């Protein structure tokens, strides 16, 4: 559901719920990108790792709306 898919795309994915995805979305319409002192705070504000909150705006900048986002693609980010 959260850790697993019935499909056949990526493998491995990360799939998060409504808190999640919305304040990743709506920092990702006001900015671009999030240093260390305001990054983990916000990792520590919503419970998530340092690392999978850097790769999620690294995956993000990725051409992304179409299945063509070559390198770092956990589902369709």
């Amino acid at each position: 559901a959260s850790d697993g898919l019935p499909n056949k795309k990526r493998k491995r994915r990360v799939l998060f719920t409504k808190a999640q995805t919305y304040e990743l979305e709506r920092r990702f319409r006001q900015q671009r990108y999030l240093s260390a002192p305001e990054r983990e705070h916000l990792a520590s504000l919503i419970r998530l790792t340092p690392t999978q909150v850097k790769i999620w705006f690294q995956n993000h900048r990725y051409k992304t709306k179409r299945a063509q986002n070559e390198k770092g693609y956990e589902g369709h980010p």
